[PDB]
C-alpha cells in the first residue's frame, strides 16, 4: 500500500518546516531589538518623569 | 521499506515543533506588551494631545 | 511502530498547529495596527517636518 | 492501518502548512519595514541627542 517515497516525502518537508521555525525566532529577535532601542529613545526624562506621564494614563485613557 | 525509526523521527520533531509554537506566542505577547507600553506611554496629552496631533497630520501629510 | 495511531498523532497535531498559525496571522495584523499608530503618533508636526528631520538624518546616519 | 489516503491529508496539508510559514514571513518582513521607519523617522536631533538618552539607558536599562 504505502511507498518509501511517501514516508520520505513527509520526513523531507518535515525538516524544512522546523527550519522556518528556527529562522523565525531569528526574525522576531531582530524585531524586539528595534522595539527595545525605541523605548529607550522616547524614555522621557528631566523636567518630566515617565511617572507623571503614567499619571495621565492612570486617570483616564 | 518504511522503518519504525523513520515514523518516530517525524513524530519526534513533531513534539519539538509544537514547543517552538507555544514559546512563539510567548515572545509574541512580549512584542505587543512593549509596542503598547510605548503607545500608552505618550497617550493623549492636554496641549499635546497625541490623538488631536495625529489628526493635524491627517489633514495634510 | 507503524500504527495508524502514530500517523494520526502527526495529523491531529497538524490541525492544532494550523489553528495557532492562522490565529498568529491575527496577532500579526495587530503588530502593524500598533505600529502604524506608533508611527502616525510620534510623527512630529509644525516646527519640525518629519521630512526635514528624516532628510537631515539621510545625509549621514 | 497504513492508508495512502490518510497520508495525503498529512503530506498535503504539509505542503500547505509550509506556504503558511513563508506567508508569515511576508507579514514579518512587513513589520520590520514599519519598525524601521518608526525608529528612523523619530530619530530626534538638534535639542535632544539619542546618544544622551542612550547613556541613561546604559546605566542599568
Amino acid at each position: 500500500g504505502p511507498n518509501k517515497e511517501t514516508i520520505n516525502r513527509e520526513v523531507s518537508i518535515l525538516r524544512h518546516s522546523y527550519q522556518k521555525e528556527i529562522q523565525a525566532k531569528e526574525t522576531m529577535k531582530e524585531v524586539l531589538s528595534d522595539n527595545m532601542e525605541v523605548l529607550s529613545d522616547h524614555i522621557v526624562i528631566e523636567g518630566l518623569s515617565a511617572e507623571e506621564i503614567i499619571k495621565m494614563g492612570e486617570t483616564v485613557l
